């Protein structure tokens, strides 16, 4: 009879929860737990996205306002990773002096709720530091020299800092000039909700940088905002977020227990089944359960990081967003397990799994050609094309070209001044596009759609 | 003999009108009615589009002229949903004062036929309203304060409004400043046709908005134009439009009667046929007739809304255009019924219907992956990418990426300042594009083109 | 024996010229004539393109220089079909006065070889014409008023034209102001080749246009250049072009004779062959010969127009370029006849011809859906999208969308201010793209590639 | 027994090196040599790319700074191949005078380590040369006139060069004005590494060019930088690069010997095998070895050019980069030989080789249509479209259109001013896109994927 029991157990382990309830009236509380997990994970992600969106928007708006206030002739958009640049010793001095003067007159210029902030030494003021190669006759040692400009110093009606010997820069040895100051800000966008407003501290540095010594000074503006207590403010939900993240952890922790319990009970049946198939003469490792375990781990980690961020009032949410986003992606991918219960949808999951090994084998061959083209394009078209400047950019450009993106602009960005490089670029682009788009991907398509012929006839039989 | 009669009736119901006329000399006046309906529906839509195009063009041109007249240093294109922005207390005051001064000198500045308009209180002038948080020590109650500036007040040779205590704004509590005025305009573009010119009233508001309190004031210019009687004007087709819309209603109403009569007579034959197949041992619901009924309903509704709009002289034609456009789309789709009479074209309508269920089943699986990627991309790349700012934008970006659109720019819009987010964006984009473009759509293609193998061999047999 | 003669004739008519020479030693002078025709037609087209490219470049460069000289604050690129626009009565007067003043000082401002030209009345000067509605109280009659400003009038040291009653414009009735003048130019780019330089006459009009009466004056600059004799010039190939165009006509005329002779001799064999198949019990109309006849006609017409243009010194080469370009396209398409002699390439011409009827039948069904979407998109998204403004633009936008072009920008160009139209645009774009790109074109592909299965197995058997 | 020996030799020659070592314990030192070659070739290319990237970046940054210093009102981006342009005799004089004045005040304006350089005559100064047609009455001989402006001449407090008769240009005969000077620069970006800094000499020419005589002067700025010894400089790895390039040559030279030895031993076996198949009754030319020989030749040539460049301190690395990049591309393509040892990957290399002849035969037919469309589009749309200006641009535009790139912009770049050309452009673009994208490429796909059906069933059998 134990043979019949083993057969009935193996039949039970292979049927859908709907069929389990139809047959043996076993309630699918694990399925309900998973649906609840989907709903709560998505809810937590959406709430987190909305709140952190608000905070990031406030910080970026303040940074843009600071750039308009302190960078002379700022166009409103960054030239590059740096905000603006100058090419003349006079434009350089005017940019520096403009920044200092705008800081002096901050209260009469700003449109927001800005104020001067105490620095790291607990004194309101402006710090200017400059680095020179100490001296045609220059040593490699950099001579740093700083000055602390108070509000009293800048507010002297005859200004003495402008004429001081500090601001006479020898631009041929200059490495950089850095201006540092602190500002205190309040977002009044929140007080309509009776929430006490959040007070932020901005640590701003303007770097007038010519490490390149190529005739251009690049001006970088960096604003680092942190959240501090509102020391002085009179304006006539932390628990709810924290408990919700605890419920998400508990549910995800419970799903970890149930899935691992399910996997263990599956391996027990494999042990039993081999016994009946050792005397008479991935099936029990569900690949969906591995995905569910990874998703639960990532959701727990992301929730712990989120609670830590909210507890100690931090504003960088990158790593927590990367864990929560990946876990949500995997949860929504794992919903495909419930659809695959209905065999009508299963034949479409099987057609992808069958095509995967041929795709991987084919990527090995196409990958080598792709790498060769990447190296060639970087070494040749690097000095003459902005889509080929470094290797990572070349890889992305070739990927986009394979997908047809921006072909004419890519062809037209090579100036015909060098005839040899122009001819080579034409040959390179034509050969890469023809080869990859018309042999490589056609063979690839052919491999996949026809492998999907066999799953289609294999399920018919 | 009644069996022969039933067979002849079922044979009659299944033959094309061309065959009906060839066999029993029955004139296809229903087909002629449908062709007339196609022609008149398209004619009405084209006439409506041309006229409303004219009106919208006039309104937009006047709005652009107003922005150039009243917004200081307007670049000619909107920065965003708002027209322009300022970052300094002095630029803010100059924008406000420029708007007021340009309104004062309107007659000497405008190039069109503009005049001052009486406001809601029937007095020519300008209204300025400002909102502050009533008072570091601010309450949540907003204190509104308005002033009505007449033409006499602005025309005083020593201007007193500039120096008044109203325009001393405390920008740290300011919520917004709103300037409201009315203008009367005439389009003389019509008088070449003996038509009396249409006189419009523009209700203009300029909003100097800093609800964000982020250091930037956004300036919104909104012009609401309505059509009024020309009270004073001396310049040395309504019936035709209204009757035409009545004929469109009648024809569409008639097509509703005939199609519903046809459907009822079809269900009678189903009743009869089952009787012969209950003793001896969608075919009668034509899916085209459902489309024709929906199209007739939408055309009647759109025509009624159109007549209402023309009767009471309204200028918002959105809902009427959405009904008329959808009804015209459905009419031109329904022309495919006449082509499908010829079986040579029928095998191509059958190949799409057969492929539809597999497409829908496949969308369920691909939709879950798409949703997971949407959530992940929004939560992670939202703060660092303008194509991922909100969920709807992320969905559109992923759709465009699947279709290959703007891949290199999408790859290049992530600044490499955060190495972790940059690496994740690379992984995210590569995985999404590879997965969707090379497994998902290949299986999809394979499903559809091969299902079109079976209709092709199924019609051969 | 006449039966054997008929069979031998039909065998002769169906073999390639290479086989004709291999068998009966018949020289293929017709093939040599066709190769000569290809070479000479392409040569004529290339020479014509190079010369007319030079002339067009000169004219466009002069027009750009004129726009910079006479249009105030010209940005260097046209705003629209019009060059620039103004919105103020003062900017309007300054633009007009700037144009007149720059004309007065032309000799001291121009960088080229420009001079004043006599007008249609043979007098050097400037003409200003203005149109008003003759007079709140305006009649539909337009009152035109012109003034002729001589160089003496503009050169009076106290200028009297500025203060004259002519230039007091009532902008509320103004239709337009037009400024007309002539300039004489010489291109010295030619004298390096001993060719006498070509002297051109520019007829320039500046139109300050506010027919719309919408508050904006659009400024159009039109320069019409013609070539005249150099009356006064001292600088210390017409036959060759004309004879070459005569040889092209002769060769194309000869090819017309030979092809029509070939077609007639083909129809004689059809007559004979039916006689043998009327007692015993496109094959003779070569579709390539129709193409060759059309190409010869077009080349002769284009050459005649080209000779006429060169004879009477005209500078508009549009119609001649459209005939020559189409004839060259058809010649290079007709080269496919020689490749199709080798049966290895023939099976690829047969696969396209076989697929054509299914493509045409399918376009009829897809065309109706395309038309419905075009009408719907124009009526709804016309007022809110610049890619949907008129019907032709909508058709091009839908074509590009089917080919995947600029999908994200199309999705993002609809402002979300109107929620109803925004939702409809989302639904419209998603439905059109999904439908056309994933059912319509998949069925199409499937039709074509599989019809190419049958030609591939039909030639095997 | 010699028959058995011949069979064993032929079996040895056809087995993979892994199988050779598995069977006869023969170490695959040739395979190890090839892997070492891959690693060292890639290493050399990456090092070369990084260093030449640094040098090119320095030169381009200095050129940009020079353009900002000496070109008046330079926008920061080049208008075209020329940097900027002027249209007035006054803007022309101001640009020339601005360049000369900025050169005079170089030491007080530059942000980098710039100094005056001795010219070709070994004298510090500025040279201005002008070309006129010597004199309505102009001869074809160009009269060149130069002036050498010293620092003493420009530094005279009353400047005499401005008022001199040299700078009175007759712009109607002017061909060009050229300003030439030398600058000495040092990149201090290197001294942090104890490397003595590299001193560069810049030979700058500003060309005020109006050869066209079309009313516009184009201003070209060309900077030619070379590396010279630092004559005067006090700042408190050549061998390693040179030896590494020698090892790359040796390894590539060795691979040439081994591959050619392998090919010869292969042809010996062909000779022997035919003997056994001459009495009883590409297989021995490996196509990979041809690729390896070509790659070794190119790597040796590129390394020799690289050593020559580094030895004599040259800064143009184009030809050397084209040889090294092509050789690296071919090395990474040749790695596909090792994967093809495993027959699982071999069937994917065989499917491409089998499809190649059909692709080539098909390109001959499609190429003729492509050429016809190219000629037609250039001759017709050349004067009205910037993507059709010359034949090479037309070819690239049609290639991009076939790949779907920028279709709507291509459709919209034709102004509707000429109705005939506009209609023809619509017809041209629609016909080309429909034809090529929907018949030509569908037949092509069909040819390739189905040929990949036969290799797939041919390897099964
Ligand atoms: C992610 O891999 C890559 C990512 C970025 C660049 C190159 C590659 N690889 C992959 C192989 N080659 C690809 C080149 C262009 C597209 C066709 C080839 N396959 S695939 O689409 O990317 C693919 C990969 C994995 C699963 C499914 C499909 C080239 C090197
Ligand atoms: C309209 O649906 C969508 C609209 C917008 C985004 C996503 C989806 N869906 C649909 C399924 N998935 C699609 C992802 C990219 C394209 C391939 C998949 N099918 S489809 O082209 O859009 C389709 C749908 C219905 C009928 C015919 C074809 C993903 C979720
Ligand atoms: C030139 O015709 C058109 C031109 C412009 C717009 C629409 C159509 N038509 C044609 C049919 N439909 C097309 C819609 C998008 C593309 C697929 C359909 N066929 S096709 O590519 O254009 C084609 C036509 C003739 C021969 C070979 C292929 C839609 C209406
Ligand atoms: C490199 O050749 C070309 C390069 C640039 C323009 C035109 C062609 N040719 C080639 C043939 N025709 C092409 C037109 C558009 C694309 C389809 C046709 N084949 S292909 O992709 O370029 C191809 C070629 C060789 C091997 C594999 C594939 C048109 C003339």
């Amino acid at each position: 009879m134990k043979e019949e029991c083993l057969r009935e157990d193996l039949k039970f382990y292979f049927m859908s929860p709907c069929e389990k309830y139809r047959a043996r009236r076993q309630i699918p509380w694990k399925l309900g737990l998973q649906i609840l997990k989907i709903v709560m994970v998505t809810t937590q992600l959406v709430r987190f996205g909305l709140s952190n969106q608000l905070v990031v928007a406030f910080k970026e708006d303040n940074t843009v306002a600071f750039k308009h206030l302190f960078l002379k002739g700022y166009s409103g958009t960054d030239e590059d990773d740096y905000s603006c640049s100058v090419y003349t010793q006079e434009d350089a001095y005017e940019s520096i002096f403009f920044a200092i003067n705008q800081y002096h007159q901050l209260k009469d210029i700003t449109l927001g709720t800005l104020g001067y902030g105490e620095n790291e030494d607990n004194r309101i003021g402006l710090k200017v530091c400059k680095q020179h190669y100490k001296k045609l006759n220059i040593d490699n040692d950099v001579e740093l020299d700083c000055v602390q400009l108070d509000l009293q110093d800048l507010s002297k009606k005859p200004p003495d800092w402008k004429n001081s010997s500090f601001f006479r820069l020898e631009f041929y040895r200059l490495l950089q000039v850095e201006i540092s100051f602190h500002l205190k800000g309040i977002d009044l966008q929140t007080i309509h909700s009776r929430e006490l407003p959040d007070c932020y501290v901005f640590q701003n540095t303007i770097i007038f940088d010519n490490k390149a010594h190529s005739g251009k000074i690049k001006i970088y503006f960096d604003s680092d905002a942190k959240i501090e207590e509102c020391k002085d403010l009179n304006i006539f939900n932390a628990q709810y977020v924290l408990v919700f993240d605890a419920f998400v952890i508990v549910i995800c922790l419970a799903s970890l227990i149930l899935c691992t319990r399910s996997i263990v009970l599956a391996l027990r049946l494999r042990k039993r089944f081999l016994n009946f198939f050792l005397e008479k003469y991935w099936e029990f490792i569900n690949g969906w359960y591995v995905l569910v375990i990874i998703s639960d781990l990532m959701t727990i980690i992301g929730s712990i990081l989120k609670m830590e961020i909210k507890a100690k009032n931090l504003t960088n949410y990158d790593l927590c967003s990367i864990f929560l986003g990946t876990s949500t992606l995997l949860v929504w991918v794992g919903v495909i397990r419930y659809l695959g219960y209905f065999q009508a949808y299963n034949v479409l999951i099987l057609t992808m799994q069958a095509s995967l090994p041929k795709v991987l084998r084919f990527c090995a061959c196409a990958g080598m050609i792709y790498l060769g083209y990447t190296f060639c394009g970087w070494i040749v078209l690097g000095p003459y094309h902005d889509k080929f400047e470094n290797l990572n950019t070349v890889a992305e450009c070739l990927f986009s070209l394979v997908n047809g993106d921006d072909m004419f602009a890519t062809f037209a960005q090579i100036q015909q001044k060098s005839i040899l490089v122009w001819l080579f670029s034409r040959l390179y682009l034509y050969s890469f596009i023809s080869l990859f788009i018309y042999m490589i991907l056609s063979l690839f398509i052919a491999l996949i759609t026809d492998s999907y012929d066999t799953i289609k006839k294999f399920q018919q039989n």
